[PDB]
């Protein structure tokens, strides 16, 4: 199942998410992508920081060397990083991760998170006490340069992650703009349903994609390990019961039945196999509404460790 993006293109609508804790071999990217594919997935995440993307290129070109898929119908996106913000870094940014997938071009590239840091290899560099060493860019100009990658037909459509309503509008009324994102990609579940975010990308022809969709992955400290964990919800449990499922997938399939693309990391291959038939079923209007009622201001993924700089995206409302 595929949603046409505001570009013509096609995306589908359950992606396999590819992040894992910085403790995961590099190595597990590449079995569980083939996993994936295998399953059914079609529509794969990644981004530099990662450090993935030449497993996960690896998997994909596997997949399209043994024939089960053809290029045309794997849906990869990536991601600019941080360090790469400034508008000249931008294009080799998006050649690298080229190079490292041995693809010739991404279905999707993102700015992945609005507040630029210091350019370099490093993904998070800090001075000789630690602290972080931030960049101040125009994120207009970061756009103008995804733009001329599209334009270039290294990305077939770009949109953004983590940005707000006050960012997604400074993009959207910048003078002589070419194309809108497609999207936002940003922490979505029954914990944190971001109603009015999706409303406003919505209004505007944004598809909100949402990731942490099963609760994160936990890893610390990028996640409070005091909160609440959202798959042992009772709810979740109970709608699963009734299903025949589990609680990861009635999260998933919640997210599909309210106009949103969603994401699923696991490596398990048990798991990934599961995930693919949140298309077997559905909720119904009061299920729907039941899930609903779960929504409690629970953000997993703070990433506080970027708030000071003015682009900070989680300050405002939303
Ligand atoms: N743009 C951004 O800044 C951003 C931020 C966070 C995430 N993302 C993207 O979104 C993807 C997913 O988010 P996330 O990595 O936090 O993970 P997630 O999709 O929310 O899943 C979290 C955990 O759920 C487990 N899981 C998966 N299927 C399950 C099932 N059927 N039953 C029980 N548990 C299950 C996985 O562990 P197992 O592996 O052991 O199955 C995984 O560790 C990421 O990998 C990344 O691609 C993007
Ligand atoms: O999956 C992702 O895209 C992701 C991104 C960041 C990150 C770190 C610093 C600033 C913004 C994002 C941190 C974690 Cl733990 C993630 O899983
Ligand atoms: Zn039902």
């Amino acid at each position: 199942q595929c949603v046409k993006l505001n570009d013509g293109h096609f995306m589908p609508v359950l992606g396999f998410g590819t992040y894992a804790p910085a403790e995961v071999p590099k190595s597990k990217a590449l079995e569980a992508t083939k996993l994936a594919i295998e399953a059914g997935f079609r529509h794969i995440d990644s981004a530099h920081l990662y450090n993935n993307e030449e497993q996960v290129g690896l998997a994909i070109r596997s997949k399209i060397a043994d024939g089960s898929v053809k290029r045309e119908d794997i849906f990869y996106t990536s991601k600019l990083w941080c360090n790469s913000h400034r508008p000249e870094l931008v294009r080799p940014a998006l050649e690298r991760s080229l190079k490292n997938l041995q693809l010739d071009y991404v279905d999707l590239y993102l700015i992945h998170f609005p507040v630029s840091v210091k350019p370099g290899e490093e993904v998070i560099p800090k001075d000789e006490n630690g602290k972080i060493l931030f960049d101040t860019v125009d994120l207009c100009a970061t756009w103008e340069a995804v733009e001329k990658c599209k334009d270039a037909g290294l990305a077939k459509s770009i949109g953004v992650s983590n940005f707000n309503r006050r960012q997604l509008e400074m993009i959207l009324n910048k003078p002589g703009l070419k194309y809108k994102p497609v999207c936002n990609q940003v922490e979505c579940h029954p914990y944190f349903n971001q109603r009015k975010l999706l409303d406003f990308c919505k209004s505007k022809d944004i598809v909100l994609v949402a990731y942490s969709a099963l609760g994160s992955h936990r890893e610390e400290p990028w996640v409070d390990p005091n909160s609440p964990v959202l798959l042992e919800d009772p709810v979740l449990c109970a709608l699963a019961k009734k299903h025949k499922r589990t609680p990861a997938l009635i999260a998933l399939r919640y997210q599909l039945q309210r106009g949103v693309v969603v994401l699923a990391k696991s490596y398990n291959e048990q798991r990934i196999r599961q995930n693919v038939q949140v298309f077997e079923f559905q909720l119904t209007s009061e299920e729907m509404k039941a899930i609903d009622g779960l929504n409690r201001n629970v953000r997993y993924l703070t990433l506080d460790i970027f708030a000071g700089p003015p682009n900070y995206p989680f300050s405002d409302e939303y």
